[PDB]
C-alpha cells in the first residue's frame, strides 16, 4: 500500500526522536529489513559453493586461473573462513553501500551474485596465490575489518587492470601532448585516475617551426570516453598560472572552463619568501630557461636560481604581486574548492629519493608524492627515450579495529604483502613509462581510516593534544612495520627499488630522527590504548637501520593516506584521518531520504562526535602535521570551511600549513 | 683421494651463514689448503735457481734466446725481485685458475715447474730484452698486479707465436678464398682467433652459393678440431645479409648452419637514417658496383653513393624493409647472442688513419678496428699484390691497483713498451699480409680491467654519474701517457707507423678535442681520488701535439679494452670494464661445485656490486661511451638481458648506442 520500503521507514525513524535522545536502534531493525525483504529476496540461487563457482567461471564473471592455483576442498575451508565469523553490517548505509556498488550482479543488472563473504574470500583467494594458510589470514583481515583494500582492487580483484590511480610527466613538444593525452585514454578505462605535469611546457606567446590549449585538450578527450576523471598540475612559478587557475572561475567562458580536469598548483618555498617580505615576483616563459640554461624550469631549483633567471636578460618574465595571487588561490579554493594546494619543499625536505628526482607534482586527490623523470616520445618510437612516471595501488587501515584486535603490526604487514601482490601482477602496455617505474620503483600506498571514530569512542577530542599524541605514536609504529616489511621482502626475494644504494634509507640519514628521539605516547591515558602491543624504542630503530642497510628496500615508497569517500561506509569508519563533517548524514536515496548517524555516535560521545567546520583549522593543521611525519607520501587534506571567513583568514589557515610542515592541500569545503 | 677435497669443503662454507652473512673468511682457509694440501706437495724440486733454469732449458720448456741477454747475477736478482713482494693470492680461483690454466706443468700434465713469482719473472726478462733494471720494472708491474699481459702472451713468454688476435681481407675470387681458408687454419692452430671480411665477396645470382658458401667451407676446417675459434663480418647493405643471418637461428636448417663461427654485421649511418624516415631499403650485388664503379662496395662511401647506386641501372639491387631489418637483428640477438654490431661510422668519425683506408670490420672479440686493403692471390706467386691485414696483440691494466700505488703513466708507459717489444718480436711466417702490416702498422692493444671492482669498492654504483666522472678522466689519461710513449719510442727508435704523416696526429685534428674542453673530474667525490697524481690540463695536451709533431709516433693504433676473461681470475678482478654479472659466481668442479664472489664483495658494499642483469641498459651504454671518447679503437661491449624485455625493447638499446657514439656491441647474455 505504502511505496516507501520498510526499511527507508526504519532508517527515517532514527530522526523521529523520543524521550530526549534520537533513536539509534531503529538502523539495527532497518538494516535487519533490507537483508530479508529485500537483498536474501534478490540473490541468485545456487545449491552449493561448487555449483556457484562453476556457473560464474563459465559464464565469465570469475578470471579462470587465480582459481586453479586452490584444490576445492581448500576453497570451501577459505570461504568457510570468512563465514565463519557472522559478520553484521550495524547501519543500512554500509549495506546498502556494499551491495549496491561493490556487491557482483548478474549481466541483466539486477539480482545479487556475490554476499559480502564471497567477495572478500574472492579477493583474498587473488591475493594469496596459493597460499591457502595466507588466504585464511587475509580472510580473518578483511572480515574483522582490519584492512580494506581500496574501490578499484576490492571491486575488480578476480573478476575479468586493479592499479587505478597514475601520474604521467609531459615534455614540451605536439608528439608529448599527442601521446601523454592518448596514454591518458588508456589509463581512463583501466580504472580511473591521471595525473598530468604541465610544468615543462611552454607558455602561451612562445612560438614553434599555452598549457590551457593542453588543458580543454584533456578535457574533450576525457569526456569523450563518457571512466574516472583526470587533473592537472603547474608551478606558480609558470608564466600561464593565471589563465591555468581561471579555468575554474566560476564566472568563466565556456571554451576557457574545464569540467572534468581538477587542478593543482605547486608552490616552492621561494614564492613564500616573496610574499613575507613584500617584493614582487615573476613567472617565467620555460622554454626561454630551456635553450639558456639547458634544463627544464621544473627540474632546476628555484631557491638557487630564481635571482639569476631574473638578472639574466636572455630570459623572458612577467612582473606579478604575489600576495595579491594568493588571494586568488583563497578566493578560488572558496568559491569552486580548486586548486589543490603543494608546498613543494614540505615534500622534498623529507624525501628519501631525490637524488633519483625532486617530487614535481601530485596525484588527483593530492595524496601519491613520488619522484619521476619525463619522457621522450618521437615520430620513429625506437628512437624514444622512456623515463618514469607513478604507478601507485592502494589500501587502507581501520584504525578503531586495529588497535581493539592489538593487530598494528599484522595489519600493516599483510597489507604491505597484499599491495606488493598488485604491484607484481600489474601489466601496463601502451604506457612504457608506466610499466617501467611499476617494475623499478615497485611502489605501494598504505593509507588509514577511522581516527575521529577511534578517538570520539575513546572520550578524546579529535583538536585536542591527546589526539595528536595517540597519532604520532600510532602512524611512527605503522611506518616501523612498513620499513621492517619492505626489508623483509627485499631479504625474502633478494630485490630491492632502483637506485636504492642512494637513497636515504641506504645512507642511514632517514633514521635520524627515529635513533635520536622517542615516539611514545606522553599522557598516561594514550600509553594504556596501546596495551598489550610493543611500542619500538630508539633501539629498535636503531636495528632496523642495520636490517635495511644490509637487506635493502623492495618499495622506493609506502604509505600514503587517501580521502577514502566511499569505502569508508563498508568498514563503518570516518573517512580518513580527517574530522567529520555531519553526525547525521541526510542523502537522497530515491524520492525518499535516509540518514546514516556516524559510526558509535551516542549521548555518551556527542560532543567527541565534534563537525568538522567548527573545528579550528588551525588545531587541525596540526594533526595532519604530527601525522605527516611518519609518511613518507602525502595526506589528503581537505579543509572544512564557514562562509563567514574572509580570504584573508583563507590566507592565514593555507600558510600556517605551509609553516607546519604540510605536503599537500586537498578539495576546499565551505558551509553556511 | 676420492672424498671432496678439503680445499673445496671449505669454499663451499662460504655459502653457509652466520648471523644472516656470508661466511667471504672462509674462502682465505679455502687457498691456504689449496696451497698447503697441494700446490706445495705437486711442485718438481731443484735445489737453486741456476739448475732450475738449466734443466728447463735443456729440456725444451723454457727457450734459450732471452735468458742468454743477461748475466746469472742479474737473472737472480730479478727472480728475487718477484719473491720479495711476499704475493699471497686472496681468493681460491685466482690461485687455482693461475696454477690450473697458466703456470707451466711437466710434460704429462701433472706437476707444477712454475709458481706465481717464477711466471712472471720470465715474462718481465722477456719483455726487457736485457735491461735488467727494467726487468725489475716488469716484475713489480706485474706482482702489485697494476699490469696483466693477455692470455696468449702471460702463458707463452719464453717457451717452446705470442699474437693470438688476427683479422683478414678476402677478396673476390675463389683463388683469394683458397688462401682465406688456408691462412685462417694456420694461424688457427696457434689458438688465435681469425676473422673474416666476407663484404668484398660476390652474392649469389653474380657467375664465375654466396658468402654462405665461404661461411660453411670455413666452419667444417674450424669444426676439425684434432687451438682457437673463428668469426665472419659482412656489411649490411649486401644481398646475402639475410642468409648470412640465417645461419645463427633457433631453427636451423642444417644445410644453411654455422656451429664455430661467430658473426657481426657491419652499419653505416645511411641504414639507420632510411630506417628512421622509413623509406624501402636497397641492398646491393656488389660485382657489379665493381664493374661499373671500379672500387669495391664496402671500399667506398655509402652516404654519397647509396643515391647513385639506386639510380644507376646497370647496377643490380633487391628492396628491403630497413625497420623490419634491425628488428630481425634484435630478435637474433635475444635467441642467439648474435650477430655483433659495428657502427661503422662511429669508428670513422673519430678514426685517425682514414688515408690508409676507413675501418670496415672487427676481429672475433668486437674490439679490434684498424684499416686494412685487400690481397690478391694469385696462380703465379710473383704475381700476388699483398695487401695489410690486421693483427694484434693485447694487455690490460688493473683500475684498482693502479689507482692505489698512483702509477697510471707509469703502467701505460711500461705496458706500451711491453706490448712493442711482443709487436716487434712476431714473427709470421704463412700469412704475407699479416707480416707486412705487423711491420708497417705497428698497432697495440692497451685495455682495461676491474672498472666495477673499483668503483663498487670506493661506494660509487656503476650507472651514477660519479663513475662516468671517474671513467672520463681515466681514460684521458691512459691515452695522453699512451701517446706520449708512442712519440717517444718515435724518437728513440726513429721510427714512425707507414703514412703517420698523413694521419690526424700529424696534421693535429686528433688533439683538438683536447686542447680545448678540460676533461677533470667535476664531482669533487672523483676529483680526491685522483690525488695524489697529475691529471692533463689542456696546455698539456698543446705541448703532446707539438712533441708528436716534431717527433711523429710510433704506433698505428694504441688502445682497445678486451673481454678479459679467464685472466681477470687471476688478477682477482672484476671482467674488463664491464658490470658484474654475479655478485657470487658457483660453477661446478667436478661433481662438486666451487664459488667466487666478486673480488672485495663484503656484507657492506653489496648493493654497489649491482649484478648487470638487473641495471638500465641505457646507463651502461653512457658508460660505454664515455670510455670511448679516449679509445682509439673499440670496446668489447656485452649488453646483458632479461628475458622479460620484448625485440621492442631491445632494438631501442642498440639505437641508443649508435645514437650514443659505440663503436662496437659484443654477444648478448641472458
Ligand atoms: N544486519 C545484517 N547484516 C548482515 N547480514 C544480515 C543482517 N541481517 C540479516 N542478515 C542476513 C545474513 C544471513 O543470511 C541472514 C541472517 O538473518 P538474521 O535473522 O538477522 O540472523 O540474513
Ligand atoms: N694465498 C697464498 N698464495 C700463495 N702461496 C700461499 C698462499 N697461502 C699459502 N701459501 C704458501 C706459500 C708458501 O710456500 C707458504 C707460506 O704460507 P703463508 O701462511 O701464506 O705465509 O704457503
Amino acid at each position: 500500500q505504502n511505496q516507501v520500503p520498510k526499511w527507508i521507514q526504519l532508517n527515517n525513524e532514527i530522526m523521529i526522536q523520543k524521550d530526549g535522545k534520537f533513536q539509534f536502534d531503529k538502523d539495527k531493525e532497518a538494516v535487519h529489513s533490507y537483508f530479508v525483504d529485500y537483498i536474501n529476496q534478490n540473490t541468485v540461487f545456487f545449491h552449493n559453493l561448487k555449483e556457484k563457482l562453476d556457473y560464474l567461471v563459465e559464464n565469465q564473471y570469475y578470471e579462470e586461473e587465480f582459481l586453479s592455483l586452490y584444490s576445492f576442498e581448500d576453497i570451501k575451508e577459505v570461504f568457510k573462513t570468512a563465514y565463519a565469523k557472522k559478520f553484521r553490517f550495524p547501519s543500512f548505509m554500509s549495506a546498502f553501500k556494499f551491495y549496491n556498488d561493490y556487491a557482483l550482479k548478474t549481466n541483466d543488472k539486477k539480482k545479487i551474485l556475490e554476499r559480502y563473504e564471497d567477495r572478500i574470500s574472492i579477493v583474498a583467494l587473488f591475493f594469496a596465490n596459493g597460499d591457502t594458510e595466507k588466504a585464511k589470514e587475509y580472510v580473518n583481515l578483511m572480515i574483522n575489518q582490519e584492512y580494506q583494500p581500496s574501490t578499484p582492487t576490492f571491486l575488480n580483484a578476480g573478476r575479468k587492470e586493479l592499479v587505478s590511480c597514475f601520474l604521467l610527466e609531459v615534455n614540451d613538444s605536439l608528439n608529448d601532448i599527442s601521446r601523454a593525452i592518448d596514454i591518458s585514454m588508456q589509463l581512463s578505462k583501466l580504472g580511473g585516475g591521471v595525473s598530468l605535469n604541465l610544468s615543462k611546457l611552454r607558455a602561451k606567446g612562445e612560438a614553434i617551426k599555452g598549457v590551457v590549449g593542453v588543458m580543454k585538450l584533456l578535457d574533450n578527450a576525457f569526456r569523450y570516453a563518457d571512466q574516472g576523471s583526470g587533473a592537472a598540475y603547474l608551478n606558480i612559478f609558470h608564466r600561464d598560472i593565471n589563465d591555468f587557475l581561471d579555468t575554474k572561475k566560476i564566472s568563466a567562458d565556456e571554451d576557457v572552463r574545464v569540467k572534468t580536469l581538477s587542478i593543482g598548483v605547486v608552490i616552492p618555498d621561494k614564492f613564500v619568501e616573496l610574499a613575507r617580505e613584500d617584493k614582487a615576483a615573476y613567472v617565467f616563459y620555460p622554454h626561454t630557461i630551456y635553450k639558456e640554461y639547458g634544463q627544464h624550469m621544473d627540474e632546476m631549483d628555484m631557491n638557487e636560481m630564481y635571482d639569476k633567471f631574473v638578472d639574466n636578460p636572455r630570459v623572458k618574465k612577467e612582473k606579478i604581486n604575489p600576495r595579491k595571487l594568493l588571494e586568488k588561490l583563497a578566493m578560488l579554493r572558496s568559491e569552486s574548492g580548486y586548486p589543490y594546494i603543494m608546498f613543494q619543499d614540505n615534500v622534498n625536505k623529507v624525501h628519501a629519493n631525490n637524488h633519483i628526482s625532486k617530487v614535481k607534482f601530485s596525484n588527483l586527490c593530492s595524496e601519491v608524492l613520488q619522484a619521476s623523470q619525463v619522457s621522450s616520445y618521437t615520430d620513429y618510437d625506437e628512437e624514444d627515450e622512456i623515463g618514469l612516471d607513478i604507478s601507485c595501488n592502494l589500501g587502507s587501515l581501520n584504525i578503531l579495529n586495529v588497535m581493539e584486535h592489538k593487530s598494528i603490526e599484522k595489519t600493516v604487514k599483510l597489507a604491505t604483502d597484499s599491495l606488493t601482490h598488485v604491484s607484481e601482477t600489474t601489466d601496463i602496455r601502451n604506457a612504457p613509462a608506466v610499466r617501467r617505474a611499476n617494475k623499478a620503483m615497485k611502489s605501494i600506498g598504505l593509507g588509514a581510516m577511522n581516527l575521529h571514530g577511534y578517538l570520539a569512542q575513546n572520550g578524546i577530542a579529535y583538536e585536542s593534544p591527546e589526539a595528536r599524541d595517540f597519532a604520532n605514536t600510532f602512524f611512527m609504529m605503522v611506518n616501523f612495520y612498513s620499513i621492517q616489511r619492505s626489508a623483509e621482502i627485499a631479504k625474502e626475494k633478494g630485490e630491492t627499488f632502483d637506485q636504492y644504494e642512494g637513497s636515504t634509507y641506504a645512507t642511514g640519514e632517514y633514521f635520524d630522527k627515529y635513533v635520536s628521539t622517542d615516539f611514545s605516547p606522553k599522557y598516561e591515558k594514550i600509553a594504556n590504548l596501546f596495551e598489550g602491543m610493543h611500542i619500538p624504542t630508539t633501539e629498535d630503530w636503531k636495528k632496523l637501520k642495520a636490517f635495511v642497510a644490509e637487506h635493502g628496500m623492495y618499495h622506493s615508497y609506502r604509505l600514503c593516506i587517501a580521502p577514502t569517500g566511499s569505502i569508508s561506509y563498508v568498514q563503518s569508519s570516518t573517512a580518513s584521518v580527517m574530522p567529520i563533517m555531519e553526525r547525521i548524514e541526510e542523502r537522497t536515496y530515491g524520492n525518499s531520504k535516509t540518514y546514516y548517524p556516524m559510526p558509535g555516535l551516542a549521548s555518551n560521545n556527542w560532543f567527541f562526535y565534534k563537525e568538522a567546520y567548527d573545528m579550528d583549522m588551525f588545531k587541525v593543521v596540526d594533526m595532519i602535521a604530527t601525522i605527516q611525519q611518519h609518511i613518507d607520501q602525502g595526506i589528503s587534506f581537505t579543509l572544512f570551511l564557514k562562509d563567514t571567513m574572509t580570504t584573508r583568514d583563507l590566507n592565514r589557515i593555507d600558510l600556517y600549513a605551509h609553516h607546519r610542515g604540510i605536503k599537500t592541500i586537498y578539495y576546499a569545503r565551505t558551509k553556511d
